[PDB]
């Protein structure tokens, strides 16, 4: 698609069983999801924002589909106030910003 | 352009005649820059994200130039760590983001 950006661009995404949304955003180095169905052990991590860094779960190779296209990696499971689909997995379906 | 998203999409931005740079922001509803002189009257705000709120001031029917093309609107003004171009000014230089 061509999205544009007069309301936040939420897609659906899906891992394993779960429908959930996202927003996807190019302002974000990595994806974070506030939950993952059973997802096992993590690895700690820290991440930044503009409030002050958080500690967040670092789940790898994660199979996740994004508005219809598939990736496979990283996702950070954490207290973000809204999911955030960010460019680590932006750049495998092949998204762009055009102006 | 067409911006991949290897790095993060860092652009130069005119505001106030100064010559700046700022991550266009798919997941920011608004613009944000770090502290800088503007025209006009200000109000007081907050705005939130990961790890939390910030206070900002909120200056409107700012021009700016956004790598090259002119957009107007709001402009919050902050402690954020990177300047930001968000949707509200986005979507004035026809913005999109295409997969
Ligand atoms: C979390 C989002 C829903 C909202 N944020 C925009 C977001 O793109 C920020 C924008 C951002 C970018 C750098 C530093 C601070 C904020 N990215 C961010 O927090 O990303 C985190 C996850 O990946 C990591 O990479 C960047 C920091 C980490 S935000 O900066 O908090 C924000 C909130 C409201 C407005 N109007 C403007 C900005
Ligand atoms: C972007 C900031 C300028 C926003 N300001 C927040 C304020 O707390 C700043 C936050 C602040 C902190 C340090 C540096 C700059 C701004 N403090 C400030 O201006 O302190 C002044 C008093 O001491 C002086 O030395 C520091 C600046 C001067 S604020 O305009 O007063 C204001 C207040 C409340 C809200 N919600 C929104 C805005
Ligand atoms: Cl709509
Ligand atoms: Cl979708
Ligand atoms: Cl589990």
């Amino acid at each position: 698609p061509q999205i544009t950006l007069w309301k936040r661009p939420l897609v659906t995404i899906k891992i394993g069983g779960q429908l959930k949304e996202a927003l996807l955003d190019t302002g974000a180095d990595d994806t974070i999801i506030e939950e993952m169905s059973l997802p096992g052990r993590w690895k700690p991590k820290m991440i930044g924002g503009i409030g002050g860094f958080i500690k967040v779960r670092q789940y790898d190779q994660i199979i996740i589909e994004i508005a219809g296209h598939k990736a496979i990696g990283t996702v950070l499971v954490g207290p973000t106030p809204v999911n955030i689909i960010g460019r680590n997995l932006l750049t495998q379906i092949g998204a762009t910003l055009n102006f």
